[PDB]
């Protein structure tokens, strides 16, 4: 929408105070080749991404997409800055990232099963909208699903997004969430479905996708051993909730497992996911 100057964004972000908001600085998180700061423009609380070449691509990209695609489950951009490193201004997300809330970072209460089931549908409804509008996110992860005052899931980061069985030399995304074909250079909506299946797994277990100090390191692998009756979801169900139902949790593991078929073509499409996630909350 608007075109803020470096200096205003600078002045209302205490000169991009890299100290964390917890200490009473402005730094909220680090993502999309940049650092996200708390701002206060237009008498409203916002989020200001200062961008760390190809950089101008990921900037002007995140504008094009964000200008075409608005939806209840996608973050909204308010404006930007070119005047002296680039900046993007977004609507504040008071409950930050699903990752940070899943790990109860900074002491936030654990998310219920109920809140978890609505966050899953939200995230689906945001991807689907992306997929209906011939868009591939390429970076569906926990850290890219933000949470509002209502704990409504909002997908962020389209500075990697691409419009739509194609191949790319610039392989990019997050290893611990990426599909095999995406890992070898395939650009296919079917990759976004797999990543999402990792997110379903994080929602169910509360485990990060990678933990270098866990056996095994990768959540993907916990799902494989379960598919091989070497483990149970039941054993991994996050203990930090009191409302979880076995039927309901098993219904969501079901969607995940299908999302994580290593055969791109055996993966459900976003609508099947949307539908499956609905039928579970019935
Ligand atoms: C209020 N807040 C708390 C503190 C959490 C509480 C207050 C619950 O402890 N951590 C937060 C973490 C985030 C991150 C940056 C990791 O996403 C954000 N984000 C945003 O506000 C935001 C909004 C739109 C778009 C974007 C962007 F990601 F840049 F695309 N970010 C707010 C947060």
């Amino acid at each position: 929408f608007h075109s803020f100057s470096f200096y205003e964004l600078k002045n209302v972000t205490n000169n991009f105070d890299e100290r964390p908001i917890s200490v009473g600085g402005n730094k909220m998180g680090e993502g999309g080749f940049g650092v996200v700061y708390k701002g206060y423009v237009n008498n409203t609380t916002v989020a200001v991404k200062k961008l760390a070449e190809e950089l101008k691509q990921q900037f002007d990209q995140e504008i094009k997409v964000m200008a075409k695609c608005q939806h209840e489950n996608l973050v909204e951009l308010l404006g930007f800055s070119s005047d002296g490193d680039l900046c993007l201004v977004y609507v504040y997300m008071p409950n930050g990232s699903l990752l940070d809330r899943l790990s109860c970072l900074d002491g936030t209460p654990p998310l219920s099963w109920h809140m978890r089931c609505k966050i899953a549908q939200g995230a689906a409804n945001g991807i689907n909208f992306l997929h209906e509008n011939h868009h591939i996110h390429r970076d569906i992860k926990s850290a890219n699903i933000l949470l509002d005052e209502a704990f409504t899931a909002k997908i962020s980061d389209f500075g990697l997004a691409r419009a739509s069985t194609v191949m790319t030399s610039r392989i990019v995304g997050t290893t611990a969430y990426m599909a095999p074909e995406a890992l070898r250079g395939e650009i296919t909506p079917k990759s976004d479905i797999y990543s999402f299946g990792v997110v379903l797994l994080e929602i169910i277990t509360g485990l990060p996708a990678v933990d270098e100090h866990r056996e095994p390191q990768l959540l993907l692998d916990i799902a494989a051993a379960i598919e091989d009756e070497e483990k149970t979801i039941e054993d991994y169900i996050d203990k930090k909730m009191n409302d979880a139902d076995s039927t309901s949790v098993e219904a969501m593991y079901s969607v995940a497992s299908q999302c994580l078929h290593e055969k791109k073509n055996k993966r459900p499409d976003i609508k099947k996911v949307q539908q499956l996630l609905q039928e579970m909350t019935a």
